[PDB]
């Protein structure tokens, strides 16, 4: 269970740019770090366009095109979940038709949770912790974008309450993907006894890096029930967008992963 921790926790060091210690240093401008480039309005939003962050679809209008930016992170974001997967023997070993039903249904639950890593009350890191995009921008653009990032902030700082570090979300991660209740998975028993030995690696883990957390396991299995309503509700947004934002590109792996939800 403690090697069996470590390694999960290895495969999340070796497979995501940005943790949680590297976001929190950047946030609080710790010495090796150089400072973000703030975008907290349309001219820094398209200074940050032109070279002072980021070196796309036909440009449409500002709302979309910051719609747009959301989609590269969150389709960069499941490239890396992919890997640390694979990185885990059990997931591995899996069909492989298995392994896409976990990850279709299971990524945007780890995104919404890791969203919270790079997150503030203020703000968000983007670019590699090389931008800062304000809570306050985001809440001005048009209706059905600004509707979209504000609940994530709102789970993220109460799930940033808890304070959590990398080792714990690293099994936390492990722990969503692995999901044995998945619509048309194949190997239910396999997949569940997999899960279950992550969620007791998880509670051992907690006890020895928390020791005065006592609620802290079952305050986190909410936690889980919580993202899987908050993408509920997200998939829901996205299909409504596709319905009436019909000049608004959506990434092909994006509609593939909403189609049946
Ligand atoms: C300049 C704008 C930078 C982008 C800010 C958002 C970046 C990361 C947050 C990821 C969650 C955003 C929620 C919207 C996701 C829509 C795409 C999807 O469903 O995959
Ligand atoms: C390891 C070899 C892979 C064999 C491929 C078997 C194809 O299964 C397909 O897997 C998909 C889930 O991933 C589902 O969306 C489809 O409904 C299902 O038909
Ligand atoms: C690595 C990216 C994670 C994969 C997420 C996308 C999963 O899409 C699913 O892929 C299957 C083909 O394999 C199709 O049968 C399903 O209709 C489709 O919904
Ligand atoms: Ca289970």
């Amino acid at each position: 269970l403690k090697a069996f921790s470590k390694h999960i926790y290895n495969a999340y060091l070796k497979n995501f740019n940005m943790t949680k210690k590297k976001a929190r240093s950047i946030l609080t401008g710790k010495a090796s770090h150089t400072a973000p480039f703030v975008i907290h309005d349309i001219e820094t939003l398209w200074q940050a366009e032109k070279g002072l962050v980021w070196k796309l679809p036909p440009y449409k209008e500002i709302s979309v095109h910051v719609f747009y930016r959301c989609q590269c992170t969150t389709v960069e974001t499941v490239r890396e979940l992919t890997e640390f997967a694979k990185s885990i023997p059990s997931f591995s070993s899996l069909f492989l038709n298995d392994q896409v039903t976990l990850l279709k249904y299971g990524v945007h639950e780890a995104i919404f949770a890791m969203l919270a890593s790079i997150v503030n009350k203020d703000g968000l890191l983007v670019a590699n912790g090389s931008g800062f995009v304000t809570r306050e921008f985001l809440r001005s653009l048009r209706k059905p974008f600004s509707d979209i990032i504000e609940p994530k902030f709102e789970f993220a700082v109460k799930f940033n309450a808890l304070e959590l570090d990398d080792s714990d979300l690293a099994l936390f991660i492990a722990a969503i993907i692995l999901c044995g209740d998945r619509p048309g998975l194949m190997n239910v028993p396999r997949v569940e006894a997999i899960q279950d030995t992550i969620l007791r690696a998880l509670e051992f883990h907690l006890q020895a890096n928390h020791p005065d957390a006592q609620q802290l396991f079952p305050k986190l299995l909410q936690k889980m029930a919580d993202l899987r309503q908050l993408v509920t509700e997200h998939a829901q947004m996205m299909q409504r967008i596709k319905k009436t934002e019909t000049e608004t590109s959506l990434h092909p792996l994006l509609q593939e992963i909403y189609k049946d939800m």
